[PDB]
């Protein structure tokens, strides 16, 4: 397995038509996992599973900018389980990071960051065997 957190370098950026996959497993009782695509501190898009928030399954996505996170986007459709063996597909596409779980669309997450090619880090991390972190241009 990678070693939970991970960073996974994207050099130059990212840019509409590249495919990132993050493959693993959610650890037994899982609380959170986190990817976070960041712009030096700056965290572009934060998406992040929350097993256990008031005994009720969400994903919250956000930004973070000079150490302050902004309004947060809720999705209630939570296609994780714990115990069990995930795909995440994040698809950067002009307007908006476009998120597939287990081959099905879940969400999309609009650009707020502008300077796509400055968001030059991955770093996920959480409850989950972490199998393998790559992109791909499509
Ligand atoms: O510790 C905290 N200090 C805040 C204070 O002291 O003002 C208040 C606050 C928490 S926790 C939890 C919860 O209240 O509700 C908030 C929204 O109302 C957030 O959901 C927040 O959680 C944070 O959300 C971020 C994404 O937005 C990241 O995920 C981050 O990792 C995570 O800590
Ligand atoms: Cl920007």
């Amino acid at each position: 397995m990678l070693i939970v957190p991970y960073n996974l370098p994207l050099p130059g950026g990212v840019v509409p038509r590249m495919l990132i996959t993050i493959l693993g497993t959610v650890k037994p009782n899982a609380n959170r996992i986190a990817l976070d695509f960041q712009r030096g501190n700056d965290v572009a898009f934060h998406f992040n599973p929350r097993f256990n928030e008031n005994n009720r399954r969400v994903i919250v996505c956000n930004t973070k900018l000079d150490n302050n996170w902004g309004r947060e986007e809720r999705q209630s459709v939570f296609p994780f389980e714990s115990g069990k063996p995930f795909k995440i597909q994040v698809l950067v596409e002009p307007d908006h990071f476009k998120v597939a779980v287990n081959d099905a669309h879940l969400l999309q997450y609009n650009h707020r960051v502008k300077k796509l090619n400055e968001i030059s880090k991955l770093g996920i991390s959480g409850d989950i065997d972490l199998t393998s972190a790559s992109y791909t241009m499509i």
